[PDB]
Order: C-alpha cells, then sequence, then structure tokens
C-alpha cells in the first residue's frame, strides 16, 4: 500500500535528538564534531556531578568544568543542553528503610530548599560561563534508585509544588526509568506542580509501545514538552540497529514525543570511542537528528504501509523529510505520495549492515509521487525541497 504524506497536517513540534556526555569526562572536539557537526545532534544531556560535595556553596565549580566543556562544544554546533542529577551532594541525603532495606537513600525533607539552590547554582555556573541551560531535571530515575537517590511519586510532587518554582531554568521531571505514569501523574494532576514543569522527561527501559502514548499528558500538554531522555542499545548487530530504528519511530509516532535522547557517548553501549570511532548506532540516530532540525514538525504519514515497514514524516525550513524503516530480511519497493504540498525531488541516506548514513539514490518526484527501494533491515531518510 502507498504511503500518503500529508504536509498540511501537523503533529508535535520537534525539539531535537542527541545523547549524553554523562561520565565521559571531557569529550574531544573530534567526537563532538562527528556527533554534533557531521550527524547534526541538536541536544546534549549533562550529568550534574555531586562529587563537588558542599564546595558549590563557596563557588568552587572546578568539578563541573568537564561538563561545561562538553556543553560549550554542543552549543557551538547549535545544540541545546540540559542536565540531570543522580544524587544530590552527600550532605543532603539520608538513609531510610525501604521495605526492610535500610541502605536506601533519599533527599532529606529539610534539604529540599538547599537542593533547589544547588540546582540553581549549576544553572548559574553554566550561565556565567556562556551556556544557557535549556532545562534542568529534578532526579534521574527516582523510581529505580537502588544505586542512587529514591523519590516516591509523592516526594517528587512535594518538590514540584513547593520548590521547583524557584528554579531559574526550565524544569524537567520525573525521568522514570520506564515512563511509569504513576511517577508523573501527580505532577500533571496538580495545577501548581504542572505550572512548575516545563519538560516531562522519561526513559525507555522496558517500556512497551502502547505505554509510549500518554493521554493524560496530552490533555495537560499546553506549553509543555515530552522527551525520551535516556535509552541505550547494546551493540551494532543488525537486530539492535532495527530495534533502535523502530523505537525512535515509535517515540515519534505513538509517543508524539518532542525529542529522543540517547544515553552516554564514549562507551561500548554508547555511540563512540574516546579516540573518535563512531558506532553504527550513532548513524541510526543521525538519520533523524541530521535532517529533522529543531522547529520542524512531524506531519501525518501512513505509518505501517506494509509488513515490517515503518514510516514517519516531518516538515520545516521549506524541506520535507521521510524516514522509512524496513525491518524485513528482503528489500521492498515503497511508493510515497505527497498531499497538500510537494517536492521537486529527494535525496536519500541509508543505514544498514554495510552502510552508515550513506548517500543514496537521488529520486525524481512526479505528480507528487516517488517510489523507492528500501533495503532489507535498513533505515532510510529521504530529504527534498517542499
Amino acid at each position: 500500500s502507498d504511503v500518503t504524506v500529508n504536509l498540511g497536517s501537523t503533529k508535535q513540534e520537534i525539539r531535537g535528538f542527541g545523547a549524553s556526555s554523562a561520565w565521559c569526562g571531557t569529550i574531544s572536539d573530534y567526537v563532538m564534531n562527528s556527533l554534533y557537526g557531521d550527524l547534526g545532534y541538536s541536544i546534549l544531556r549533562l550529568r550534574i556531578e555531586e562529587g563537588i560535595g558542599d564546595a558549590w556553596k563557596t563557588g568552587n565549580f572546578s568539578k563541573w568544568s568537564p561538563e561545561l566543556a562538553n556543553a560549550k562544544k554542543a552549543s557551538a554546533k547549535g545544540a541545546i543542553v540540559f542536565a540531570s542529577p543522580w544524587n544530590p551532594p552527600a550532605s543532603m541525603q539520608e538513609n531510610f528503610s525501604k521495605s526492610g532495606d535500610s541502605s536506601a537513600q533519599r533527599l532529606r525533607y529539610d534539604k529540599y530548599t538547599e537542593y533547589a539552590q544547588y540546582l540553581n547554582a549549576y544553572v548559574k555556573y553554566m550561565k556565567d560561563n556562556g551556556v544557557d541551560l535549556y532545562a534542568i531535571s529534578v532526579q534521574n530515575e527516582p523510581d529505580y534508585a537502588q544505586d542512587w537517590t529514591w523519590w516516591t511519586p509523592q516526594e517528587m510532587l512535594n518538590f514540584m509544588k513547593n520548590n521547583a518554582g524557584s528554579i531559574n531554568c526550565r524544569v524537567m521531571a520525573p525521568e522514570s526509568f520506564q515512563f511509569l505514569k504513576n511517577m508523573s501523574d501527580p505532577i500533571l494532576n496538580d495545577a501548581t506542580a504542572l505550572d512548575n514543569m516545563d519538560v516531562l522527561g522519561c526513559h525507555f527501559y522496558g517500556t512497551s509501545v502502547n505505554n509510549m502514548a500518554y493521554p493524560l499528558y496530552q490533555q495537560k500538554s499546553a506549553g509543555k514538552e515530552l522527551w525520551m531522555t535516556e535509552k541505550y542499545f547494546d551493540d551494532d548487530t543488525t537486530g539492535n540497529i532495527m530495534n533502535m530504528s523502530k523505537e525512535i519511530h515509535d517515540s515519534m509516532v505513538t509517543g508524539n514525543m518532542n525529542a529522543y535522547i540517547y544515553w552516554w557517548i564514549t562507551w561500548p553501549n554508547g555511540l563512540a570511542t574516546s579516540s573518535g570511532t563512531i558506532y553504527k548506532r550513532a548513524y541510526v540516530l543521525g538519520q533523524f537528528a541530521k535532517f529533522i532540525r529543531p522547529g520542524y514538525k512531524r506531519v501525518d504519514a501512513t505509518a505501517t504501509p506494509n509488513t515490517n515497514v515503518y514510516v514517519s514524516a516531518y516538515t520545516g525550513d521549506n524541506k520535507a523529510v521521510i524516514v522509512a524503516i524496513n525491518t524485513g530480511t528482503a528489500a521492498v519497493s515503497q511508493k510515497f505520495n505527497f498531499q497538500n504540498g510537494s517536492a521537486s525531488s529527494v535525496v536519500s541516506y541509508v543505514t544498514d549492515s554495510s552502510r552508515n548514513m550513506a548517500a543514496g539514490a537521488n529520486i525524481a518526484v512526479t505528480n507528487g509521487s516517488f517510489t523507492a527501494q528500501l533495503p532489507a533491515q535498513s533505515i532510510t531518510t529521504f530529504v527534498g525541497n517542499a
């Protein structure tokens, strides 16, 4: 069946695509130039380093300098930058007994004010150094915390109502490890908390496709954004290339998300080595990042035109973008039809077992239509002038 791309019917606005510099120390220009320049990543996620301890109170920020350097490289390439904490400084924590386990850690209730000042100090350090942070997160995975700081949904709510309004930046929350709605529902159902939330962040570890849709957020979404802020895939084998291609599609199409941000950069389950090698997974994300620029909008496109074929489409800057994934083991031809606009022609870029965002066949668009071969187990991005 044909794919109909309706350029006149717009869906969510695209904030961007990116990865994280968390625990990467100071990333090289080489790696940032490859990811942020060549592949056009538009978002970088910093980890806020609690190893600073209380020294933030006296203004010695040196332990925050590696992520400042990362932020500056991303920004120079036009990316925005946000930051997530795994823990506050040790002095703000306390143990508590979590179902018989006395080792669990949480933020002291009497520290919520100090913690907001801490978050504000990170924002200001970045600002004084030339990086205006796009958003800052209350906690990374407050609901899978055994190795970090726990927050119940109610604890997160309390901070979001009473504290988060004093933060000098956009506020992101909750970053549930699986996008568990019980973690974000209290924020969305409280008028004050909702006011204090700019970006609803979530992670994909174990999230089923149907659970990527969030009706309550959609009904509450005026003035807000929804980002998938962390996911990784194990390696570059074709199964994971397809798993990753398909999930980004699902985050865009079923999730209606504004952004999809990969986990950390120079690591084996990451996108690169520190000496500048770039993994196939980086190019999978680039099929999105490079061509769908911040400010583009998703538009309606027939999403599953054939077995194992998944398609989404986007417009902006007088360009049309179609991302077509074929998870099948055989190449298939796919016909595409533009409505409410058209393109003179398109160029393609393909990632598969042998190719990394490789230039594809230039294709003429006739009567608003073009047909393409989609290789077996491949993701292809077509770009044309609208």
